[PDB]
């Protein structure tokens, strides 16, 4: 249901945006269809865990606290809908940076997606009394999001900044707030109950399941290959500030880390797997095992802390985790 | 005054953003500084005629309706560098149209300077009563701005849409919303005074400003030469839908429509060159004196049935259309 729920709301917003350009922008027929077909391929085909996480806190408050269920779980599918659209515009954005007009539609398409979560908003909320408090942490975790990705982008220049806490700041603004923390804020806003939780436990564990998803994202990128990974993985030669590198840095030996260091951020087949022998023979994976298994243990503890005070919310919290986990 | 207190306004809106980051986002001094001359670099320099025009509403407000003044120019301050930010940004997005980190850079800088302007919005106004309804309008003419740069940079895709009343859409979104309309709706709302005017009267004198404006910038790009202009005009090459080419294909004859098709879009200078002598030859330069006279005239008109009910609001409005005229 909650699925089925999502995508009939995914069509009555689009319809409103669409009907919108249409009637208020002066919008052509040709133009229209063409930016239904965009929404459509950026926005649809991901497995929105970020907006089904805001229905399933909905559903959460409201149970374990009947118009207000209709109108608090509508209210919920369009805040999912808006972090999909957020995303959707970090990838359009994303895929820029790796007369040419359609590189110029490229941008205005992300200019699109973001406007649209406004634009979404300020309808569906029009006469909610949250419209702004939502408006306001949106927006901050948006900027929080922009400041983590120049984290991210910059940290091999300005190997300094390979550390642990560093790449935690990377993670926490770069992924964390705005997959784990936003679903789960946006939840109890539109349940009016943001007031109810202790939001310094909430924001560490959004944080810490961040940490947890990202730690595994950058093992995968080396080590699952492409057919199994979706993707090809390319950290090694770009780079990044990953949990393995910041890991190897620490115990490799002087002449290890020029070897690493020689070989690193290069397109190279051979200096690549040159990276990858480095990690492997550093039993790397080894270290993963325990790493993420510490990580978990200090998730669950967190929850319990959240669940004394806030047991809907906790039930909620703990289904974004094993999602993740 | 104006532009010392502008300026004053500027240096305390860049040190709260920054002390910001370096106090809640965790950021190293280095990045501060390069933040800091990215701010200087894109958003000083230009004339602030759309801030400073914020400004301007604001005092006549309260001149025409003394904590409240303080406080009332002050926030006018602010939102100037709203609209100033807002354009920074737009430029920033237009530089990169036209594993890179300078454009991984460029990218993150237009993220930045966009959510800069909420972030400045929500820690000044944020005891104000119209912190939402601010965040809604200046959202509302975002989202219109991006909407007029698709029908501009799609406008020679989909000659069908060379018509004067599409050039109008054109100009209508891409500049006069963002660039007449939204400094006037700022120092009204600064000014708790936005019900108290006509706003369909407010809203056609924006257009109307706005077409003067672009038809003169039309005309200054093909005819001004770039010593002179600051610039290399690009619009014959860039086929864009410019006030001479709408012009010109209604009063061709149908062989100078073919030589205008055949050499339209162009970077070869020669075809360049026989566009301007068919733009020349057909007295566009004439026809432009005709056709800023008529706009004109309709301002003045316009700025009168203003004044008949909001006398102040009327006077910025002819203060704003003297510095475009």
């Amino acid at each position: 249901m909650p699925m089925q729920m999502f995508m009939q709301v995914y069509d009555e917003i689009q319809m409103f945006l669409l009907e919108e350009l249409e009637l208020k922008f002066d919008m052509d027929p040709n133009r229209v269809r063409y930016l239904r077909k965009m929404m459509d391929t950026t926005c649809l085909g991901g497995k929105y865990n970020r907006g089904l996480t805001v229905i399933d806190v909905a559903e959460s408050l409201l149970s374990l606290s009947g118009a207000r269920r209709k109108r608090v779980l509508h209210d919920a599918c369009v805040c999912g809908w808006m972090i999909e659209f957020l995303q959707a515009h970090y990838l359009v954005e994303d895929d820029i940076m790796d007369p040419d007009v359609t590189v110029q539609c490229a941008i205005n398409d992300g200019l699109l997606l973001k406007s649209w979560t406004h634009m979404m908003a300020m309808h569906f909320f029009a006469d909610r009394p949250f419209l702004q408090d939502l408006l306001c942490r949106f927006n901050r975790v948006d900027y929080t999001t922009a400041v983590g990705q120049l984290y991210d982008v910059t940290s091999m220049f300005d190997f300094a900044e390979f550390t642990l806490s560093n790449y935690k700041r990377i993670v926490k603004y770069k992924t964390a707030y705005y997959t784990y923390l936003l679903p789960l804020v946006m939840g109890l806003i539109v349940s009016e109950a943001l007031p109810t939780v202790d939001m310094g436990v909430t924001e560490e564990l959004a944080m810490l399941m961040g940490e947890y998803f990202q730690v595994q994202d950058d093992v995968m990128d080396c080590f699952t290959p492409p057919e199994r990974l979706g993707k090809v993985g390319t950290d090694i030669q770009d780079a990044k500030c990953s949990w393995l590198a910041v890991t190897f840095l620490a115990k490799a030996s002087s002449a290890q880390v020029a070897e690493f260091k020689a070989n690193y951020g290069s397109g190279d087949s051979e200096k690549v797997a040159t990276v990858r022998r480095l990690y492997e023979e550093a039993d790397l994976q080894g270290d993963y095992v325990a790493y993420e298994a510490a990580v978990a243990e200090q998730v669950k503890e967190l929850i319990e802390k959240l669940r004394l005070c806030s047991p809907g919310f906790a039930a909620s919290v703990e289904t974004l985790w094993g999602k993740t986990y």
